[PDB]
């Protein structure tokens, strides 16, 4: 059984257990702050340094996840509160895209809004050119932000989210139980085989992103996570 | 929107918002206590007080939910440790199987292996006349013991378990998470129409039990629960 | 090689290797409550039966031991949660102090705060007639709950918490590390020079107290310990 | 708090959370082998991935650690029982010594002894060019195979072994507590400046070696960890 886990109550630049890359920042509270917000197209990205084996092509085993994390999306005058949050999955020797214009990309996609990843996006801007829906939401995302699947939620301004994300392997379900400011929550499952869409060896974290009138606070404050892959 | 969260950090058999039956008794330190150890097939069973309607018969729409609990399983000389618990969902009328022979039947089923009731079992004992796997296990339950689908898992004695289950009614999987004493996780996930297994109103609860030389200690210590159903 | 190892997984009053003094009671689970909830200013110890020689009178030699254990302690409604869990080493006729007042004195010392004794306390109300800091914190005490040292710690009610205590003979240090429920660790460390606090046989175990006002769960789940003197 | 914690029961060839440098070779039961036994002079390291950040520049405080681990060494047909195995901290570039001739630098130091690491060595054969004991010793070495400090111990082929160490940050106390297969237990202790003899970010890890006549199986099988710093 290989088995990796952690949890952070808070963060501190400095720590190599994280890789930042863009405008990603680390606020006196110990909150990392995304997204730059004197900045065009700013992007910042967080992730475990620490590379996770998702399935061997040796036993063909995939492995299986638990983990569970809260942010908050502040709106700040007057930029729209754009563009929102990912929790994503990528192959390790990820990196923002080249020239990212970031906007409705979250930060892990080109303009065209592919690229190899799989996430859990989190909406605050109905990008038409991503076939986005007209409301805020959750959506499924499989190396393109024009999510497979998506559900109506809302974004409350300064409200703290609280999300739970399952990956069972034996179904390959990815699912997501979000818990919103008034004690509702909102969910959505889909069925995303990882062994297929990503390599045996990965990284998971956070991406923000915004624009030229488009900007918001984007605030991860915690972050717990297992992964166990079988190896007999 | 229709939302029913709850949480219990230690419970009490002086508290309205909880059903005992069977052989439950809640010790000092407010952990629940399912089974009785000086009993012969002792059953043990705990329901939320207050139903909850997880379908609506007017608009067709099933609830999501978001619920998380741990328990802890300790052995004892010279038993067996057995027979195990099980989260169940039910009836709101729902008591226990009449002429109870507990053992393999975690206090909800029949001698046959038949209830009314869909839930997650955390089985100790290989019963063969269940189809039982060889070895401890998580079970996804629907009428049966005779699980719908299992895992390998492995019940450490006094260790503390946490589970988080996610039930996403659009797609109407049930995921599991099991995080064990060595860190590592277990999942399991099965699609499950709660809507055409059970009535729209329902119970929620954790049942346990136990054979002549079959005995283990059965505790339930914490227990969160949020689900919403959308009215419109 | 004068040594001597057990390891308690549970606990029951019937087992004679341990004394029963005070307030304590067994839980069916087997958990050693400390505490009567129900009682004013209660005080409950445990203390391993057979007296552990610490030092022999002829070679002049000390003991070193490596013992870990695992305790709760959980709030109830409506007392303040006090006052903590010591986990120490004392004469074998020790008992608890004639006429105790429980509360800060934690059962091991009078009124003014002596005692005769030497251990790590888990205190949870600071009492400032003992010069206790302003919070949550872990001690090391020398015939006294005015401890010598004292580092700042959180009580997390109804978490599971772990401890690790090593004895160097040499260099007469107790070194303490707490693991604590998110995962993070708390140690102190303290030159105690044994032999010189204590006389040759002596008894370790555990106490806890509690007022008209102060009152919660102190629970000692588990216990295993070693010690070795040098006899050559 | 920043923490880092891991725990591992078995090992794998594959798992990206270790490094392994030299000789090393993963068992088909999980144990890791340090040393090749058809080799001269063999050095073979494991790592842990990630490296640690053992105190910071900012707030001066140095970080507390709580790990224990279980080793073997077992004799060969028909070499000299040597030389040992030694769990130590370097900077993160650590790689085996330049020219290393293994035997009793423990693939941490060179010919002469020196080196950049701290460590607690477990001696099995008596090198009088670096002041060794003349029996089996357990050892605290600060950038020298000289130890700083040393206990006799016993290495007795074919046991298992268990070892738990103990940082207290405050005190800059390393403690150590080892179990001998018989049940008795050695312990050692010594003020180790970490702050002082080593940079901010570090790696932990095993180390074992050999020479022309001196060979035996070095097995690593089990490995937990906990460190934390404090951020505020
Ligand atoms: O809240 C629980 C707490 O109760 C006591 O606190 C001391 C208390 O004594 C009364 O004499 C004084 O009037 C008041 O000012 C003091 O605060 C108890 O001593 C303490 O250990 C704890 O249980
Ligand atoms: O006005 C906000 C809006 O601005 C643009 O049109 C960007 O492409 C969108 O992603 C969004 O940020
Ligand atoms: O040994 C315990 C075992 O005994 C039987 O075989 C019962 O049918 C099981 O349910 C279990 O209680
Ligand atoms: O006999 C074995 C012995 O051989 C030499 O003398 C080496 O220097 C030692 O490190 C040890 O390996
Ligand atoms: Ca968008
Ligand atoms: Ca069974
Ligand atoms: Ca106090
Ligand atoms: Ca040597
Ligand atoms: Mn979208
Ligand atoms: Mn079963
Ligand atoms: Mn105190
Ligand atoms: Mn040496």
């Amino acid at each position: 059984a290989e088995t990796v886990s952690f949890n952070f109550n808070s963060f501190s630049e400095g720590n190599p257990a994280i890789n930042f890359q863009g405008d990603v920042t680390v606020l006196s509270n110990g909150n990392i702050q995304l997204t730059n917000l004197n900045k065009v197209n700013s992007v910042g990205r967080v992730l475990y340094a620490m590379p996770v084996r998702i399935w061997s092509s040796a036993t063909g085993n995939v492995a299986s996840f638990l983990t569970s994390f809260s942010f908050e999306m502040k709106d700040i005058k007057d930029y729209d509160p754009a563009d929102g949050i990912i929790f994503f999955i990528a192959p390790e020797d990820t990196q923002i895209p080249a020239g990212s214009i970031g906007g409705g990309t979250l930060g892990v996609s080109d303009t065209k809004g592919a690229g190899h990843f799989v996430g859990v996006e989190f909406d605050t801007y109905s990008n038409s050119e991503y076939n986005d829906p007209p409301t805020d939401h959750v959506g499924i995302d499989v190396n393109s932000v024009d999510s497979v699947k998506t559900v109506p939620w809302n974004s409350v301004s300064g409200a703290v989210v609280k999300v739970t994300v399952i990956y069972d392997s034996s179904t390959k379900t990815l699912s997501v139980a979000v818990t919103n400011d008034n004690g509702d929550i909102t969910t959505i499952a889909q069925v995303v085989d990882l062994k297929a869409k990503l390599p045996e060896r990965v990284k998971f974290g956070f991406s923000a992103s915004g624009s030229l009138g488009g900007r918001q606070i984007h605030l991860i404050r915690s972050w717990s996570f297992t992964s166990t892959l079988i190896t007999t």
